[PDB]
């Protein structure tokens, strides 16, 4: 997962599902 299709878009953006969940895995202890 990248920070670059978000940032583009928005914030708004980035509040999604599919965001929260990579946040979940790739994210997990960070």
């Amino acid at each position: 997962y990248a920070e670059k299709v978000a940032q583009e878009k928005g914030f708004l953006y980035r509040l999604t599902s599919r965001y929260r969940h990579y946040a979940a895995f790739e994210r997990a202890t960070f």
